[PDB]
């Protein structure tokens, strides 16, 4: 294992969006590009628009393989929903992009968690589409291997606090963004704007009015000339039944630490707290 040094270089992603996952960052990724000013890496056959350099096993492959995905806008920025819940991640990134910008989505973790099963599901995992939730969820003395495992990835990465921890202790507070995924989700324009306040933007552009609440959908989408939408694929804010209100009580309890952590960090970080969190915590 290396730890590829910073080379100098304009040729480099200036912001890391690092998840987690199910939080609403192909849509963050998506807007952000509509920015003139802002450039995304071009995709991948294998990842898609993510480019998932830091977490794992491509990260052996050398910065050129990095770089590579980035044009030759002055403004790059890449999104791998894996990076937030990657140990080594945090501080390889350091490493490599000492100051970049670094930026994360938090929903609430129970419906993050639900979103991941449902997405599991969608992609056919057998495991998921064996067990309802909560027996994901509550998996436990007579739950299998591959059950277990199941319910660590719906759960796990939901410990907000002690991932973030790991990137903050390899980047400054001030380099960090902490969004309101409920927020994004619900009023995009009003969070595109912190990004772009937190990114330095010199020309700022109003999402309000150039965005547009898709009822078909169920979310926002781009507004295109005369009414028209240009929303996320299919694959994106999937049509699924409102999670069992037991389910999602047994979750308020299990997370209500995490939780408490998650507010006196950010606190910390001086970064607002969501609005999810504010209500989950009274
Ligand atoms: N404008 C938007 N269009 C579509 N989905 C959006 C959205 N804003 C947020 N989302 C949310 O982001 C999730 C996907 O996040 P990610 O890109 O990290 O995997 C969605 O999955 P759901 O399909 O479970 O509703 C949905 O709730």
């Amino acid at each position: 294992d290396p730890l590829w040094q910073d080379p100098c270089c304009d040729r480099f992603p200036k912001l890391l969006i690092i998840g987690p996952q199910k939080t609403g960052t192909t849509a963050l990724y998506l807007f952000l590009g509509m920015h003139p000013d802002l450039s995304s890496n071009y995709p991948s056959s294998e990842t898609f628009e993510e480019i998932q350099f830091f977490n794992g096993h491509n990260y052996h492959k050398g910065i050129d393989w990095y770089m590579e995905f980035f044009p030759i806008s002055d403004f790059y920025f890449e999104k791998s929903a894996n990076y937030f819940d990657s140990e080594v991640a945090p501080r390889r990134a350091a490493a490599l992009l000492p100051k970049a910008k670094v930026l994360t989505i938090l929903i609430n973790p129970a419906d993050r968690a639900y979103s991941w099963y449902q997405h599991q599901r969608a992609h056919d995992d057998p495991v998921a589409l064996k067990y309802t939730f909560h027996e994901v969820i509550t998996a436990g003395s007579d739950a299998s291997s591959k059950l277990r495992a199941l319910q660590n990835r719906c759960l796990v990465p939901g410990w907000y606090a002690t991932h973030i921890e790991r990137w903050l202790s390899a980047y400054h507070a001030n380099q960090i963004l902490v969004l309101d995924g409920k927020l994004l989700r619900t009023e995009p324009a009003k969070v595109m704007d912190m990004v772009q306040k937190f990114l330095g933007v010199t020309n700022t552009i109003d999402y309000h009015k150039t965005l547009a609440f898709d009822p078909k959908k169920g979310f926002w989408c781009q507004l295109l000339e005369g009414g028209k939408t240009k929303c996320l694929g299919k694959s994106k804010g999937r049509k699924y039944p409102e999670m069992d209100l037991d389910s999602r009580a047994f979750l308020k309890d299990y997370y209500r630490d995490h939780n408490i952590e998650l507010s006196k960090l950010l606190y910390k970080m001086g970064q607002t707290l969501p609005t999810w969190l504010r209500e989950d915590l009274q």
